[PDB]
């Protein structure tokens, strides 16, 4: 049985046959639904997910069952049969990495998975080295403003040893500095991270939105320490096309998404340090982390200034700062030509990309929760969507904390 | 920690353990292999087992759990069942079990409410006009003139070899949806069949946009019959706008009286084919999906046009600014019309009080994220930053195929 798929905006049917490739176990039994959970609770093996992995690579240059095809499919099984692992090729390790972005369930910016640029810093032996191929990664993805989208990928685990690791969750993130009192200055969700950099010797500031450095990790080290040169780090002022009061708040955010803290895994291998960006789309920073109560929270100050009813819900304060704050983002993002998405047009790149898919590969792991934005939920297309959530290699997973 | 679903609220950094799900004894749509958790919709000694289940259900509630009147009751049961193939509920057991079949619904949002539900017995009805009679009933006694009190009617249950009471509308108010020759819709499209369904069966059409529909009545074994509605039965509230002037020329408005009547109750294995329920509505149910889903009355292009938005790119956030207005409408008119209503902040603070509640009383509660959630403003409610465990008990509201 394949799972029949609803939209209800349009009356249309699909059926999604492609779960049935999934690799992994999801949270979910027949007995409870754990969708909505954010986290989750040898040789022979790592060779079958290389074989597989390697005719993935085959059919996707229609080379499949050719000469080079099954020199290769000796190659691994040669390198396995006498060292226990083996060594990606450089152009299988670009077609992994964007597998593995096409089949992240929760990203809605998938339309643009074929467009990634790939460093290979695989040859990275030190903290140092890291640093230098992350200031190149920064420089490359920002480009002035007009953003593309980049992985940069250290060096693979090995059994015997400790893994080459970025601390921070993201290349660029300002500092949470915990008060006397309970309070946060900053972001509260960086104040783990900031307590690192500090006690491995940063000397920390007191602003908002103070650029953390870095801890970057190679194997079986104490992290070091690096800052990044401000002039690489791009940042947009906040202001509003109409609240000419807005820009004295003082709000600003950085042009550029770099998640640092994820797994990458490809046929096999473990990437444990492969920092990938592309672009925001405006709800992640005008909903959630300007307005998250646990993240910069400021809602109220923005309805005051906006002299709104307070005091009850049903005044709806809160609905109407929040859309005066994603505008405000939009706005100072384009005023600044920094590449942004809105909510709106990203949903409907995302239909689009279902559609692709459901041609291309017949269904496509889609995770209702994290695709439907933040704010005007039914507003958007992805709403009336039904979808299929499932765990497809190569991919992007959580993994422990190093500390 | 424990072998339970751990389930976390990542605003507050709390955990809790779900052990209720334990006791759900039906599966879901979910494997282990791909989470199906988005999609809408997805008996001889098999009687005695839900029937002694829930009768457990009873006795516990009722704190006399292995008592000799507990196992005389199931005892009772067997008996019933075993020389007739159903059995009868106490009417304390009908009431126990449609107020646990609502304390049990994983999408409401509103079970804060659930002890508090008034329960009319009419297990003894027997006509489409008599269903009728307590349907007004229920409506007058639901309605208060405004001051909504909740309430179910229960009909009498499936019985073996005789056909079944239904109620073929989907809620006790409805507008009617008129298919046009150039294949548009006036009036609302989610209600097309059924307006077909009662031209069919002879009501004569009116042609607005808020025509209020007749309610289409089956006895057991009988075509069905139409019933109009006394207008004056029917609290309805013109929609205005506390600011913008022009918002009451739009000449929206929507009933007072949420009443579902297409869902099958089951308790203890009876199947309970009618059984109506009210409530209260939550503001965006109105203003947010019937009012503005491309589907639905989808007006959110004309009140953005009279707001003046550029409605011509989705960066001017214009769709976001007329939800949020005509969101604000539906809670100023309510208000001023006196009619119990609830936004969807006070409805999600309440629904997290209900969870801390049912984590101490039973140790969990079913819940389906996806729909708990608010179509608008979402993750500013303090249900988005809840996780939350889905899973299916009885006593049950469950979906029912159509009877045509
Ligand atoms: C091109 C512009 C892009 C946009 C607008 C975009 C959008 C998003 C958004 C909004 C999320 C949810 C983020 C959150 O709520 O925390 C997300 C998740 C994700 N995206 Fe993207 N994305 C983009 C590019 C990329 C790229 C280049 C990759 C990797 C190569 C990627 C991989 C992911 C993954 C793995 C997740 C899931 C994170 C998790 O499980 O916690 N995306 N995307
Ligand atoms: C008292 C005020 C109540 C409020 C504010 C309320 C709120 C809601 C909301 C917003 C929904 C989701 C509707 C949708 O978008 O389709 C809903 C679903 C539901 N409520 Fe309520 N509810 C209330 C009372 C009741 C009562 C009195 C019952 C039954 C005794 C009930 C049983 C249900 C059920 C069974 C569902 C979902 C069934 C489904 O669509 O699958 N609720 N509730
Ligand atoms: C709190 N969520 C978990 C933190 N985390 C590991 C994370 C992962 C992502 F893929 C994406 C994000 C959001 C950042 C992001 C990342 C990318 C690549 C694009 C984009 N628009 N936004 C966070
Ligand atoms: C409100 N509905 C009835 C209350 N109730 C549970 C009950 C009533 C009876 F008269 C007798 C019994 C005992 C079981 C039994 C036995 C027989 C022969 C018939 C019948 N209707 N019921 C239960
Ligand atoms: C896909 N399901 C839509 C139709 N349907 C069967 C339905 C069922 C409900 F319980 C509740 C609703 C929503 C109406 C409602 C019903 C009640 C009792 C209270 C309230 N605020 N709102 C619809
Ligand atoms: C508990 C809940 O699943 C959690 O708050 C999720 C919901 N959906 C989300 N969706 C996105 N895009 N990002 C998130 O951080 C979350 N948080
Ligand atoms: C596809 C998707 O599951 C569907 O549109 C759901 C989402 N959440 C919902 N939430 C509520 N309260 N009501 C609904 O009708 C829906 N529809
Ligand atoms: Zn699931």
């Amino acid at each position: 049985k394949f799972p029949r798929v609803k939209n209800w905006e349009l009356g249309s049917i699909t059926y999604d046959t492609l779960c049935a490739q999934s690799q992994q176990d999801g949270p979910c039994t027949p007995r409870r639904c754990l969708g909505s959970l954010v986290l989750p609770r040898p040789a022979e093996q790592l060779l079958s997910q290389a074989r597989d992995f390697i005719n993935q690579y085959y059919s996707s240059i229609k080379r499949s069952g050719s000469q080079a095809h099954e020199e290769r499919l000796q190659e691994v099984e040669a390198e396995v049969a006498s060292t226990g692992t083996y060594h990606l090729r450089e152009s299988e390790l670009v077609f992994g990495a964007k597998q593995a972005w096409r089949n992240a369930p929760r990203c809605v910016g998938r339309i643009q998975w074929g467009k990634l640029q790939v460093f290979d810093a695989r040859d990275c032996s030190s903290a140092q080295e890291m640093f230098t191929y992350i200031c190149n990664h920064i420089k490359y993805a920002t480009n002035r403003g007009n953003l593309r989208s980049a992985i940069t990928v250290f060096p693979q685990r090995a059994p015997g040893r400790g893994d080459f690791r970025i601390w921070n969750s993201q290349l660029v993130r300002y500092a949470g500095y915990r008060q006397q009192d309970g309070s946060v200055r900053g972001d509260p969700a960086n104040v783990e991270i900031t307590e690192l950099c500090i006690q491995h010797g940063w000397t920390p500031g007191n602003g908002r939105f103070d650029v953390l450095p870095l801890l970057l990790q190679a194997p079986d080290e104490a992290p070091e320490l690096f800052v990044l040169p401000p002039e690489l780090v791009l940042e947009v002022p906040l202001e509003h096309p109409t609240l000419e009061w807005f820009a004295a708040l003082g709000l600003r955010w950085y042009a550029l998404p770099a998640v640092s803290n994820m797994l990458l895994e490809i046929g096999g291998l473990e990437f444990s340090a492969a920092p990938f960006s592309g672009w925001y789309m405006s709800t992640e920073i005008g909903t959630r982390n300007l307005c998250d109560p646990h993240r910069y929270n400021i809602l109220e100050d923005v309805a005051v200034c906006m002299d709104l009813d307070t005091r009850t819900t049903s005044s709806l304060w809160k609905d109407k700062a929040a859309v005066e704050i994603n505008l405000a983002v939009l706005h100072s993002f384009q005023l600044a030509k920094v590449t942004i998405v809105d909510h709106h047009a990203a949903t409907v790149s995302f239909m689009k990309h279902l559609d692709n898919e459901q041609k291309a590969r017949g269904g496509c792991p889609a995770d209702w929760a994290w695709i439907v934005p933040p704010i005007s939920g039914s507003l958007t297309p992805v709403f009336h969507q039904e979808m299929v959530n499932y765990i497809l290699s190569p991919a992007f997973r959580y993994q422990p904390d190093p500390w």
